[PDB]
């Protein structure tokens, strides 16, 4: 019942992204050089290494709201990539399915603690 404890959760889990090459694409920003329609497709750009320098910040008060900017990482992805066959959007894919695997008993623990305090 840590009401704390997401937060070393999301950095053990972010570093494991890291690690993964899967999030080659999504550890930094999009160069608007070598693809300068981006920002005509998306409005919010986000990646991983943002959403690690928020949360070391201290600019995160719960997993939901990491859990939102790293689901607008595949949400961008699939509203940029031309194909549903592409490599970088695969990418996505895979990374998207085990971000996920990881993060429901993250959000559960928290939202049983937030309960748990508010009892
Ligand atoms: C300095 O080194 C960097 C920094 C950032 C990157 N990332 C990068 O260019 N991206 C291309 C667009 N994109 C897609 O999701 C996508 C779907 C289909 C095609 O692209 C996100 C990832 C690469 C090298």
């Amino acid at each position: 019942y840590d009401i704390q404890a997401w937060k070393k959760q999301c950095e053990e889990l972010l570093n494991l992204i890291f690690q993964c090459e899967d999030s080659e694409p999504f550890r930094q920003p999009v160069d608007l050089l070598e693809y300068p329609d981006y920002r005509d497709i998306i409005d919010t750009p986000m990646d991983f290494a943002t959403v690690r320098e928020t949360l070391e910040a201290g600019n995160y008060e719960s997993p939901m709201e990491l859990c939102k900017d790293v689901r607008l990482i595949f949400s961008n992805s699939k509203a940029y990539t031309p194909s549903k066959r592409s490599r970088i959007y695969s990418m996505s894919l895979r990374l998207s399915a085990f971000f996920e695997e990881h993060i429901s008993s993250v959000l559960s623990d928290y939202k049983s603690a937030l309960r748990f305090h508010k009892r």
